């Protein structure tokens, strides 16, 4: 059983089993449920070692790789608690011009995007969200919408 990328793991804090996906970095307590194109939105947090350390949000991005991951982790927490919607955080805080479209990148096939982004995107099922996804652009949260 278990769809591509998914494995079982042991919770250190609680001792209960959980499920993790080494392609998307998703993790959840619940046991989880190839197309030519997928459609995804993302939220990007850049850092000082990004291929290009600037965005519409700030001309010189100075945060560390570690501080970017903490920001990503907090947004995932907010999304999973329902305190904030993915689209609302992407629109406010994503370091990419796709923020203006609620993070939507449109449809794409394999062979177009950065490879880690592509692999995570195609390993999500429609409606699912990734964990932190690392590319030279920075750290992404990816939501598969189609």
């Amino acid at each position: 059983k278990l769809p591509p990328g998914w494995e079982k793991a042991m919770s250190r804090s609680s001792g209960r089993v959980y499920y993790f996906n080494h392609i998307t970095n998703a993790s959840q307590w619940e046991r989880p449920s190839e197309p030519a194109r997928v459609r995804c939105s993302h939220l990007l947090v850049k850092h000082s070692q990004s291929r290009r350390p600037s965005s519409w949000r700030q001309e010189k991005i100075t945060r560390t790789k570690e501080e970017a991951l903490e920001l990503i982790n907090g947004y995932i927490q907010k999304i999973k608690s329902g305190e904030e919607d993915f689209e609302s955080l992407a629109s406010q805080f994503s370091d990419c011009s796709s923020a203006k479209a609620r993070g939507d990148l449109g449809a794409f096939s394999r062979g177009q995007m950065q490879k880690p982004f592509e692999d995570a995107s195609f390993a999500l099922r429609t409606g699912e969200m990734s964990g932190p996804v690392f590319t030279d652009s920075g750290i992404h949260i990816i939501l598969r919408t189609e």
